[PDB]
């Protein structure tokens, strides 16, 4: 779940 979280993260602007 750590990589998940961490690989995830950085695309959390992607709509906006």
């Amino acid at each position: 779940f750590a990589a998940a979280x961490g690989l995830x993260a950085p695309q959390x602007p992607a709509p906006f």
